[PDB]
């Protein structure tokens, strides 16, 4: 099974790491237990979803292709440890995001940096540490590839993408004309750059890039299959599928009780440009507008209960069953236009997008 | 001149990373900005030591090797970028390094994450984003380059090390046997981990790497030298001339005026494995010890001029003479030894040294 092989394989990855800290960065062994457990912590727990899209698409690719045994279980070798690059990426940007957003939980555990014998102070550069990991995989594991050029340029591609998209989603509640290192930022009073448009950049480049453009486009590089597909429409598919992905966070971060969810939801209070503000300053009347903006990002629970009882109000839900409509309607049209090149990559899409509607 | 070349190229790569922001990015003209304020404010200003050791190299080479003068330019430009690439590097780990000890002042300027406009919330991510751009340089410039896979390599290997030095530095006040994310880190009673071989650890990784190493070997590969050099001496001699550049820093934060080192130093506050400790211990009577321990690590003004005058009292420049003496003539023997394959090569690391010792 696949989900044995991936995480026997995280197992291998951890201990080639540590002992290459200790032959070769002359390590102790309280500092290497010490990384041993962050890696855990961050890396582990999830579902997997991004790591697992990687092994899944060179499963697809395996099927129908010719192969001797030992390539077989080379190709999903490759496949695993490409999608633990991707599931470590994601957890220097998780580690990050919760020191700068001052998070208090993630997965009903405290974010890393507030571990007691853990701190900001060591937290940032265990952040540095894990995304160092995911180029000390790719170098040794993929070493002799023929895919290692593409599959490093890509990653570097989405990473800097993601980051762009920090700036963006950290920086969605300023007025852009107001932007300046000298001066501490207001909070937009307007909110005119709470728009579809806007949004829609915020979310392709802060989550789209790494959670589905990069576990598919990996998925092709290990198999050797990106000329059984056409880019473009692997970038508009993903982009597209990564944005729904998105709705459904900002609709739980509001409304997903807090041990569901696995920590407390702050949108509101963090003034984030979410689908739920823009969706409801896209239909409000002009009294609603005014007690959204007298309300809005304040940490103030009376505050935040007149916001939640306006989205309630304003029957958000029928807007995100037509958003949903209208995704499942494109989702399948760029399924339909992949099976063109690739069946087989076609219905791997398919499967990502099964999981990711549910 | 290779200055003015250099400078030149910053505004050349400047303007390449804003522009792509752009193009490709989706970026609008307020974030292009900003990202422009927070490149200058956090990569110019300094002596560009790193950066010009890359063109140096490559110049002493230029002037020994047959080529076509658009090859000469095309080597020099390389080599700025390449500078650029660690200069960019070094900025990375300057605004991640002063959020994590709580910096106040750089080069007589606040700290990047200080600025009122930018905020721990921002800086962590900018911090991020000067790094990714040194790929972003890398790919684009060096794309048709034989040396791209060794340079992307090499960068990555010098990148790691600098995270592992900077968990030895942060870490190095604590005794590693306690070590635990779960606990709450005590600060060291014994000082048992104060000695000259930890100390040795902890710079050769935290900073030598990143400012003698890879601006030697970077300026070979930019000049494709690397077969003119034993690279065993490269790394001897780099790490040689980089623990002496610390011990260097070590003083000046204790005993140069503020104004002159462009900020306050809090080395004796933040109970650092400093080159002055390690010496005080290692020639101290049990008074003295006793006197050392219940004064150091404290933010107290008076029981930071107790370790003061301990340090000045122990006549420590004595030490510092013969340690000096000790790398003069070690520091002198490597470059006789860099003569056997490249006089050239061997220049330019007497040239790197003489700038270093003044
Ligand atoms: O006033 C409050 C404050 C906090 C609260 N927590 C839970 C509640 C009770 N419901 C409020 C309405 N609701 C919404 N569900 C969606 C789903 C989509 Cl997809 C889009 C818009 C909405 S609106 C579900 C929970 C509540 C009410
Ligand atoms: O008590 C104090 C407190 C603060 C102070 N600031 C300046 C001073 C006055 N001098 C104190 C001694 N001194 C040292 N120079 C070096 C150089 C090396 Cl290489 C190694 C060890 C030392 S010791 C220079 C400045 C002073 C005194
Ligand atoms: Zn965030
Ligand atoms: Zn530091």
């Amino acid at each position: 099974a696949s989900m044995e092989r991936f995480l026997s394989v995280y197992d291998e990855v951890q201990a080639f790491l540590l002992d290459q800290l200790q032959s070769k960065y002359e390590i102790d062994p309280n500092r290497a237990r010490y990384l041993r457990i962050m890696m855990d912590t961050t890396c582990l727990g999830g579902k997997y979803f991004r790591g697992m899209t990687v092994v899944n698409v060179a499963e697809g690719f395996l099927a129908v292709t010719q192969h001797d045994e030992a390539t077989k279980e080379r190709i999903l070798h490759d496949a695993c440890v490409g999608g633990w690059m991707i599931e470590f990426l994601q957890a220097h940007y998780l580690v990050e995001d919760d020191i700068m957003d001052g998070s208090v939980m993630r997965r009903g555990k405290p974010c890393w940096y507030r571990f007691p014998g853990v701190t900001t102070q060591c937290a940032i550069n265990d952040g540095i540490i894990l995304k160092s990991w995911t180029q000390i995989m790719a170098w040794h594991y993929f070493a002799d590839r023929p895919f290692l050029k593409d599959l490093l340029c890509l990653f570097q591609k989405v990473d800097y993408a993601t980051a762009v998209g920090q700036m963006y989603d950290v920086t969605s509640m300023c007025d852009s004309n107001k932007l300046d290192p000298e001066v501490a930022q207001p909070m937009t009073t307007d909110f005119a750059e709470f728009t579809p448009a806007i949004y829609k950049r915020i979310v392709k480049y802060k989550t789209t890039f790494y959670t589905y453009l990069l576990p598919l486009v990996m998925g092709l590089l290990v198999s050797e299959a990106a000329a059984s597909v056409e880019m473009n429409l692997v970038e508009r598919v993903a982009h597209l599928i990564g944005e729904y992905f998105q709705v459904q966070d900002d609709v739980m971060d509001c409304f997903t009780p807090p041990e569901q969810l696995g920590k407390v939801g702050t949108d509101i209070e963090d003034a984030k440009c979410s689908w739920l503000a823009v969706t409801f300053l896209g239909k409000a009347n002009a009294a609603q507008v005014a007690e959204f903006k007298a309300n809005y990002g304040e940490k103030d629970p009376a505050k935040v209960a007149v916001v939640k009882r306006l989205y309630s109000k304003a029957n958000l839900q029928a807007d995100f069953a037509a958003y949903e409509a209208e995704v499942v309607r494109e989702v399948e049209s760029l399924i339909e236009q992949l099976k063109v090149k690739s069946p087989t990559f076609a219905e791997s899409v398919a499967v990502v997008w099964e999981k990711t509607h549910k």
